[PDB]
DNA sequence: GGCCCTCTT
DNA sequence: GGCCCT
């Protein structure tokens, strides 16, 4: 339990939203040390500029291609395509992919905190689901997990806690790369460099282990 | 289709008590007022800006209690409620206890099944303590087989801003409500903003109805 | 799809 | 009724 020592900002794009039994498209991982987080300094600004990530991160991102056509919407804001996705030779979400999010979480500096945007309802139940398909014994077994909506709403102290509104509200700029797997969490990433310390205490007493998430829809 | 089917009685409830959530609050005060879904179906069409506060329905079943907490009251909530946990026994009033676990059961039983309670943040307050006092009795709960909503929920959904009961009234009819933080007058303050759309209230009741059971209780008890 | 709706005393 | 995720 905690203290968490890396936080890992996730965020997925997919073929749609849940009542569609989506398959993820792409994925993105970005873990930085608690440390790296509580270095950050905010430099005097009105609007305050956008700090800059930590030097010091760890980053994976990959694409995927789903066994389901994404919807007009879903292909339309996140620019990907199952036709083009297979062109481009993706694999499907398999074992591999479950070794590799494994390796990438077992050398981070433990215990891990999965971060995402909306995650307790999109992301976590999403990742559970495509996990559950698998040989591979769950590769996020020991990883902690939080929504950052939850977090940000308690730390103040809205018309809308979006990605987007949140990040505007603060910065006053438009997020950039929107609906695209990187793109997203450097956003996410942004937002929690604002009050690192007030997050991270958050984040101490409201992480729980990623295998306490419930998928989104079973396959039976 | 349906989760739970249709409502047939819309039980607005209303507590006071102790304190807030943190204190391990107990109860100090109860009103039901029970409505058959037909008196929110004869209920007229909220037209005119203001609109007139709602006419009540002629046939209602109503039950205000005043209980004797097992706790003193913080300062706050006397002075707002206008109770205290000493004036409640000079007025000889009795514990929550299997009397009152009795008498909800009755209460509810001439009601028209399925029962739905509607409380004002009911699902952070009013539905968590009310399985907290019953949980302490041992007395079978009263409440088994009753479904629950929470009006704070509703109204987010009708008006499509504060949503604390006042606020709301105030909102949609201009006027201040009366008898705030007393069971009875905070009932028939939700009645009134439950009334101004009566038939969207009732669709949205049916498709949000939970069952009382699912509940967690606010505070565990020895 | 599931839960949230920051108020409650 | 719409968030909020795609
Ligand atoms: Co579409
Ligand atoms: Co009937
Ligand atoms: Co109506
Ligand atoms: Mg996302
Ligand atoms: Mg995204
Ligand atoms: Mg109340
Ligand atoms: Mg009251």
């Amino acid at each position: 339990h905690g203290h968490m020592q890396t936080l890992i900002f996730l965020d997925l794009e997919a073929t749609g939203l849940p009542s569609s039994r989506p398959e993820v498209t792409e994925l993105c991982l970005l873990a930085v040390h608690r440390r790296a987080l509580e270095n950050t300094s905010i430099s005097q600004g009105h609007p305050p500029p956008v700090p800059r990530p930590p030097r010091v991160v760890d980053k994976l991102s990959l694409c995927i291609a789903p066994g389901k056509a994404c919807s007009p919407g879903a292909s339309e804001i996140t620019g990907l395509s199952k036709a083009e996705l297979e062109v481009q030779g993706r694999q499907r979400f398999d074992d591999n992919l479950a070794i590799l999010l494994r390796a990438f979480l077992q050398r981070q500096p433990q215990p891990c905190c999965l971060v995402a945007h909306n995650g307790d309802r999109y992301d976590f139940p999403l990742l559970q689901t495509e996990l559950a398909r698998l040989s591979t014994p769950s590769p996020l077994d020991g990883t902690f997990c939080v929504d950052s909506i939850a977090a940000l709403k308690a730390l103040e102290q809205r018309k809308s806690y979006s990605l987007g509104s949140i990040y505007t509200r603060l910065y006053w700029q438009a997020p950039t790369d929107s609906h695209t797997a990187e793109g997203d969490v450097l956003t996410l990433l942004s937002i929690c460099q604002w009050k690192p310390q007030a997050l991270l205490q958050w984040v101490d007493e409201h992480a729980r282990p990623f295998s306490t998430v419930k998928p989104m829809y079973g396959t039976p």
